[PDB]
């Protein structure tokens, strides 16, 4: 006794493909893996709420390869799954508008993605993937389910697992549009370096954007003589820092060990700002253990001889 119903499948949730499932066989009997809203339903069947639904499928044919590869800007095979399985968990997390900003209640130690979901907020940033760019514009207004699962799968991390701020920030400057970045440094007889892209926007080693400007010690002094960019990325291994209002955009706090630690997120907007996931504090002045600074750029010349 044959039964069927009319589903979509998509890899992009774009381009919708009509597609008629016998319900005596599972999904994976008949699309291979196959995914609704995250929930992984290869080995169940179609159930008659099914009718309508949108299912995702790991591209098998090569117009969903093209259509995929058109919106994630990888081939990876795995990255459709893994973006699913994290996404079964990100839509359970709640995201409160934490001071007009959009946070994450802490779960599964994503702290992290909390930090750099605010700090994605308060620079400018394009991204070439449409996935991400789709996502980001979501989670700006409030929804970062997506936006914090495609995170997950590019940066092949794991749902409570911490991750490092920093590298993540990375990843992501690898898929947003950082072309017209330009950094200069001198070294001091005179060495001087030109660095573009994500190179020019960050830097590990002193949290102040002023000492890379005035000079900073190294095994000689480096010092900044051009930035090109919308912001500047200082980081460095955490240590007691003394944020000044109006002097930054924002800033990592991690308290705890080498990876298994904690982060806040520090914004300077009329005040200093402590947003810890879901929960917010005010302080005038803040002093604590940071990682990583922020601040806004367009063009800086030194004044160095
Ligand atoms: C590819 C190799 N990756 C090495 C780093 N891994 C990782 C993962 C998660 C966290 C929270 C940290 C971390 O804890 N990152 C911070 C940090 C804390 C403490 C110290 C740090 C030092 C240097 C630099 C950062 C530090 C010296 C002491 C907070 C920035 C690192 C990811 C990966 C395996």
């Amino acid at each position: 006794e044959v039964r069927t119903i009319k589903v979509f499948t998509t890899v992009d949730n774009i381009n919708l493909h009509t597609q008629v499932v016998d319900m005596s066989m599972t999904y994976g009997q008949q699309f291979g893996p196959t995914y609704l809203d995250g929930a992984d339903v290869t080995k169940i069947k179609p159930h008659n709420s099914h009718e309508g639904k949108t299912f995702y499928v790991l591209p098998n044919d090569d117009t969903l390869r093209v259509e995929a590869f058109e919106y994630y800007h990888t081939t990876d095979p795995s990255f459709l799954g893994r973006y699913m399985s994290a996404l079964n968990h990100t839509k359970k997390w709640k995201y409160p508008q934490v001071n007009g900003l959009t946070s994450i209640k802490w779960a599964d130690n994503n702290s992290y993605l909390a930090t750099a979901l605010l700090t994605l907020q308060q620079i400018e940033l394009k991204f070439n993937p449409p996935a991400l760019q789709d996502a980001y514009y979501r989670a700006r207004a409030g929804e970062a389910a997506n936006f914090c699962a495609l995170i997950l799968a590019y940066c092949n991390k794991t749902v409570g697992e911490l991750g490092d701020v920093r590298e993540t920030m990375s990843y992501l400057f690898q898929h947003a549009n950082l072309d017209s970045c330009k950094r200069v440094l001198n070294v001091v007889g005179q060495q001087q370096t030109t660095l573009k892209g994500v190179e020019a926007v960050m830097y590990m080693g002193t949290l102040s954007y002023e000492q890379f400007k005035k000079g900073v010690q190294i095994p000689a002094t480096k010092y900044l003589v051009q930035q090109e960019s919308p912001f500047v990325m200082m980081s460095a291994p955490p240590a007691q820092y003394e944020l000044k209002h109006g002097t930054f955009t924002c800033a990592s706090e991690y308290t705890g060990n080498y990876q298994c630690g904690h982060y806040k997120h520090i914004t300077s907007k009329e005040t200093l700002y402590c947003i810890d996931g879901a929960l917010l504090t005010k302080s005038s002045e803040y002093k604590g253990p940071i990682t990583d600074v922020f601040y806004k750029e367009n063009s800086y010349t030194t004044t160095i001889k």
